[PDB]
């Protein structure tokens, strides 16, 4: 590891990320850790959301670990757009990485306890996600609005080089999920690539489906995935499909990732800042802790990330259906370590 | 009176049509049919995918009953672009009916039989899946390729409309689905229509959901949707997952609706031609006779629409695991009628 900067953030993320911060203090020790009050305490402090010389201090460390962003303070989209939206464009974060894993001990809503364990790998810089378009005659019959994804050679194959690499260290079985027959050029670009940098790897076995065929297999035959690469709108909405076969957001991690490694990486639990119970040491730390496997694992920390997903995965196996104040899980996670 | 187009398709369609058609007779007897020879067969034997004429003549019914259109040996994208989306354009199906239901007697790939009883309403001709966009340095590293989502408040309206009188209809719940955070213009477009069509809609509660979080919950959750209101992109996806919870694209029916009534509507079970299955007997032609009972519910035989819901019912509840050629699940619920 080295130099962590922390987003603890907003709502329920300073108490997980207290406890995902003590099982990286436990895995790895001598962790210089600089925390930032960003998000809504410093939109209310300062009235900044994203300040450029802050974007400058979270390049000088080797990651980032962030809690959850958002309160009902803070006006519609200020911190979504200006804060998380602009971190991910800024650090140039256009892998997501989003791991699909059905533990023993989480009930999943499907039928009948499948094996699944998956990772979807989301392109997180480009699509219609940017914010292109425009609309005339607002407000009136004649309203036209107009969004525009934008795709590129450059972006896609980042994404899917990443996937392949990731198919080729997990079950060598790579499933490009978009809508080619729709979206010609944009599903033409992401097939092309993949068949593409496919070449260079004959021992991943390379699937595609549509996105909406995926949705349905991702619900009656998860199994069937081990690495998936899909685009940035896709890839929005099946990480969260994946998620809730696995359990839900709750249990869920991501990682934002920079793969040049030129700007830190993010890592987080999936879930918001459910400011209703914030501070009451009511939420599960156990996805914020699970992303802290996830950032080690970015950094080649991986006896320290196999340690921490050894000890989620106890966790997970006993606790059944116990009331566990949120430091009680981080504690019988530390104790697993 | 009532003229209906037959367009029995390829594959299974011709079989399971038969049997729709079976059942359309005995509910509604004085039924003008006029079959059209459309999809594989005809391209193979004329080269015609869906000649101007053609369309016109398919106007001068009331409604089409559609089998299912594709084949194998027809190049990728030749009949889905230049017959079925064709169709849908120039006969304005700007409604896209897809009901989600699960019936007694059908598994669901969820956990526990929940409750489920939705349709969704999804916009039909306009969105990304239009053709709109295209490519610059294509196969080179500079690639760049665009796709454009044409979104207006002539056609947003239309569906949004269609969507608050089925909810008023149904349990007066609507859901609208969208992505409204990142598709700005999209999104501006579509909550603002919903909000303003909603004026004369004080009955129906209104509710919004990204589509991420619609996708969580439509497995999670299913039962807490009543009328889903989407775009053509979003509900491309979650009528499939729609499907999928009730029990599979094999159960589902849809309807492709022009609800100023200028053009027939057109209505279809979700599945495929499934050519591997052709003319054997084995194809389940319960789908077609539920878009029978859609078709004449858009015409107003109500009541004619009621017995076939029952008759289909019926047949779900009781069929059991034994193994029913098609003839016989048509005469099973034509003896139910």
């Amino acid at each position: 590891m080295s130099k962590l900067a922390i987003i603890a953030g907003d709502g329920i993320g300073p108490e997980v990320t207290a406890e995902a911060v003590k099982v990286l203090d436990a895995v790895v020790p001598g962790v210089q850790k600089t925390s930032y009050d960003l998000g809504a305490r410093r939109f209310h402090a300062t009235g900044e959301v994203l300040p450029d010389s802050v974007v400058a201090e979270l390049r000088n460390h080797d990651a980032i670990l962030l809690g959850a962003i958002g309160d009902p303070s803070v006006p519609s989209g200020v911190l979504e757009r200006g804060l998380l939206l602009r971190l991910r464009f800024e650090l140039d974060h256009h892998i997501n990485l989003r791991p699909a894993r059905l533990y023993p001990g989480v009930a999943s809503p499907l039928s009948g306890n499948p094996g699944i364990d998956f990772v979807v790998v989301r392109e997180g810089t480009e699509g219609p996600y940017t914010g292109n378009g425009g609309a005339i005659r607002v407000g009136t019959p004649n309203e036209v609005a107009t969004e525009v994804s934008v795709n590129t050679a450059f972006g896609v194959r980042r994404v899917v080089a990443d996937a392949f690499e990731r198919a080729r260290r997990r079950r060598k079985h790579l499933t490009l999920v978009h809508k080619t027959n729709v979206l010609t050029f944009a599903g033409g670009l992401w097939l092309r690539t993949v068949d593409e940098v496919g070449e260079c790897y004959p021992d991943v076995e390379v699937a595609y489906q549509h996105v909406d065929a995926a949705t349905i297999h991702m619900i009656t035959d998860p199994g069937r995935f081990d690495v998936i690469v899909t685009d940035n709108l896709f890839g929005d909405i099946i990480t969260d499909l994946a998620a809730a076969v696995c359990g839900g957001i709750g249990l869920a991690a991501s990682g934002n990732i920079d793969a040049t490694r030129a700007n830190p990486s993010m890592f987080e639990p999936v879930h918001g800042s459910a400011p209703d119970i914030a501070g009451q040491g009511i939420a599960d730390p156990t996805a914020a802790i699970m992303s802290v496997a996830l950032l080690l694992s970015h950094l080649g920390e991986h006896d320290a990330a196999a340690r921490v997903d050894r000890a989620v995965e106890a966790h997970l196996a006993t606790r059944g259906s116990e009331r566990l104040a949120t430091s009680d899980v981080g504690e019988r996670i530390a104790a697993a370590l």
